[PDB]
């Protein structure tokens, strides 16, 4: 750990980061560069809770436990020079490094059929998106989402407890086709279909022409608004330019180390390690974001603090489901405890891989989701009749 | 480049390497650790000229223009500490490092259904592999192969050649699926039919019983040998405990930077940016093992070299067919110049992608590849009736 720090991005990742290095002792310099002029805010109630009530001063990032950073906001990083460990900025100015930390997340995929379109076409990654999107969303508007992603869902869900008509097209035969088990995503299918979400499975956007979408059938969609939601690219084109090794994203090693020397990278810009499957993964989810910018902080700090070992997951919060999803999506076998039913939602599945605990799934189930992770993290091997039980408590034998 | 050098592993990779740091000035230490005991020597005969006249004499690699360097043949190189900078050898000795080079190459995958097979089973690697082979191959003996790969393909041409049945197991519908392309692999097929080759496509194994070999359509075949060609994967467990960032493959920048300081890698055992596609892949082939060890040589002794920037391209002899590929395997047009014919075969493919040749394929016909590497090298956009006439002059055409 060199002084001064520099940390491009002031998403939750960074956050996480320059709070830690503060915890942990770090006492140095630490400038952060933040391209929106906003103070550093949560993403997910941008789907939920803000696209409803609107108030921005209740998602902001506690800041509190990060004293003494300055955050220079507004501003965005154009290159480094990591010879002369220094970092250029939109206004004219240069900041000097002894450690650079690229936290600058990921950017919405475009759908290059709409690319010259005539109707609002959003996506969905900030605030200035939130808000400009709420802003065309009167109720009994139509409103179409690309894409049957965590993102789309949560706000087809939003959207239908507003009283707008939504229709939602996706590519494939399934919804949440990353890192959800096939169950779940059936489920989730039917559930958004049963609160009238206009599902269109196999299809694509070919175009589009005075407020209609068309779709590779011929079929045609008539829609007041066009919210995008096929996913992210990652914000490395610094990392691309200073010649650290990227393919969509910065590959870090456990310590969040670069192949390039002082240069860190943390968050959903980088492809990493996935400890349950070997292979790297961009994995971008918020629990990532935060826990990898404190381990990596933490390292930097103490050097014999381990490297980033957690295994991924995720919420999400579509209407009446509140899904939680843990490691793999599946394995040679899947145990599922309760019922499956649009009648009073409740249920979890457990993905097992020869024997050992692989992945979890609660829907509405929090009390079960905690003990689960506890026993995906160290692979155990718990007999399947007691799994599928209903008597069997998990907390219990987790122990 | 801090003294003193110690690079691990001693096939073509590390000889290209350790040489041109001597042509490019490096007059330090040079230490190299190679796990055979074998002088220095070339793969690609072990499959055609070795297997046939026996003399490996004729296939080492000119280590002259590499002087003073201690090769320490037949150890293993166990672990490295990356913060110590020493490497910790199967012989007891430790070594000390300014700079550590990983250039461990990879090695066959095994086939699982035959683990614990009751007849002869080879990979073909190295030196010992050949010979073993080699001493197993009494002409009208019965062979199997299993994988349409390129060293399966050039062990079959060159048993064929001497008398051997030939019995291919593919579980692909095509032959050489790792980048050639589909006209290439359809054509390759039907040469080593009309050569004698059993060929199996959609087939998988699934076992063995005394001396006969079990497929997943319930036949059989009897073997007198099986010789498994199902790909490589990297030598990379060293890297991996260090913790280096690792996929089946070291991800190294276009310097050859690991995310760990002061530890390059380069050769088969690197994944890497592919300039073409812009995806990190694994390029196994003998063009990269050579010109990447320059490359990443040449910037450690000045740093205002550019980094490694070649793009991809390998040659395979297959009997009566020298074929030579380059590039990417398919664009939105593939152009043929002159016929495609089993009788005396003799034609190019070039594969365009929105006008820039992107792809190239030469059967008998060194003449024209080579410039086409150039004009692939810098994107080129000629008249595709210009590059479908035959009358075209394609070395004229580059210039
Ligand atoms: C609508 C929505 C809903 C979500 N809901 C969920 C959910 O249900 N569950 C879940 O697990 N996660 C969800 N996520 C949350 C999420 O995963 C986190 O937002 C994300 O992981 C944050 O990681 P990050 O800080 O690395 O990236 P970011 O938050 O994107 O931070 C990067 C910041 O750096 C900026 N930047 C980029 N380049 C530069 C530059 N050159 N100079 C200066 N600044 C730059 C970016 O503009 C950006 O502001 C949701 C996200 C969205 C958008
Ligand atoms: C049969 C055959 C045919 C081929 N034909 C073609 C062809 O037609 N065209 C083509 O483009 N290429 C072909 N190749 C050639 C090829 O691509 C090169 O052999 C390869 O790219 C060499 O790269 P490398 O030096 O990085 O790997 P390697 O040659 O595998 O060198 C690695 C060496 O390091 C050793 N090592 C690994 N770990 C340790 C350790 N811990 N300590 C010490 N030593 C270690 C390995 O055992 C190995 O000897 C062929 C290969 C084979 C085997
Ligand atoms: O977070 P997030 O919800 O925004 O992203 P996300 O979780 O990745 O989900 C996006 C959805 O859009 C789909 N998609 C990806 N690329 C597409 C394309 N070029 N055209 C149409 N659909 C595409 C994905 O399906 P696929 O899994 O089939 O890519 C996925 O289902
Ligand atoms: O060099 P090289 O010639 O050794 O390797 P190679 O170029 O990668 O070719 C090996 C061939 O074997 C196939 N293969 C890969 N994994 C297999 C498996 N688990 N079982 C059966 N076949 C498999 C590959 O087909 P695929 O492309 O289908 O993997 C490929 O065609």
């Amino acid at each position: 750990l060199k002084a001064p720090v520099v940390v491009l991005g002031a998403g939750l990742a960074s956050v996480s980061f320059v709070a830690e290095l503060r915890q942990a002792g770090y006492q140095g310099l630490i400038t952060v560069v933040g391209d929106e002029a906003e103070r550093p805010y949560d993403r997910p109630p941008l789907s939920k809770d803000f696209m409803a009530h609107g108030d921005a001063e209740k998602i902001r990032l506690d800041c509190k436990r990060a004293p003494e950073v300055e955050w220079l906001l507004g501003v965005t990083a154009q290159s480094f020079d990591p010879q002369a460990h220094t970092v250029a900025l939109s206004d004219g100015r240069t900041l000097p490094y002894g450690t650079l930390v690229l936290a600058t997340g990921a950017a919405p995929r475009a759908l290059p059929t709409l690319q010259g379109a005539t109707m609002p076409v959003h996506t969905l990654r900030t605030l200035e998106d939130a808000r400009r999107i709420q802003a065309g969303l009167r109720p009994q508007s139509r409103l179409l989402i690309v894409g049957g992603g965590v993102i789309g869902l949560e706000l087809a869900a939003t959207a239908r407890t507003a009283g707008v008509h939504v229709s939602l097209v996706q590519r494939g035969p399934r919804l949440m086709s990353r890192a959800a088990p096939a169950t779940l995503a059936d489920f989730v299918a039917r559930y958004h279909a049963a609160q009238g979400v206009d599902l269109r499975f196999e299809r694509s956007v070919t175009g589009s022409v005075d407020g209609v979408v068309l779709l590779d059938d011929g079929t045609r969609i008539a829609a007041d608004m066009v919210v995008v939601g096929i996913g992210v690219l990652a914000n490395d084109a610094l990392a691309r330019a200073a010649g650290l090794a990227c393919d969509d994203g910065i590959f870090v090693d456990a310590y969040g180390r670069t192949t390039c020397p002082d240069v860190y990278a943390l968050g959903d810009v980088t492809r990493q390690r996935n400890p349950l499957s070997g292979r790297f993964e961009r994995i971008e989810t918020w629990s990532n974001a935060q826990n990898q910018g404190i381990a990596v902080a933490r390292h930097l700090v103490d050097p014999t603090a381990p490297g980033y070992a957690e295994l991924p997951w995720y919420w999400s919060d579509q209407g009446a489901l509140r899904i939680q999803v843990a490691g793999l999506a599946s394995g040679d076998e899947e145990i599922v405890r309760g019922e499956v039913s649009l009648d009073a939602p409740k249920f979890t599945l457990i993905e097992l891989q020869k024997g050992r605990i692989v992945g979890a799934t609660c829907v509405n189930n929090a009390r079960d989701f905690a003990p689960l992770r506890r026993l995906l993290a160290v692979g155990a091997k718990p007999d399947r009749a007691a799994l599928a039980d209903p008597a069997t408590d998990l907390r219990k034998l987790a122990a």
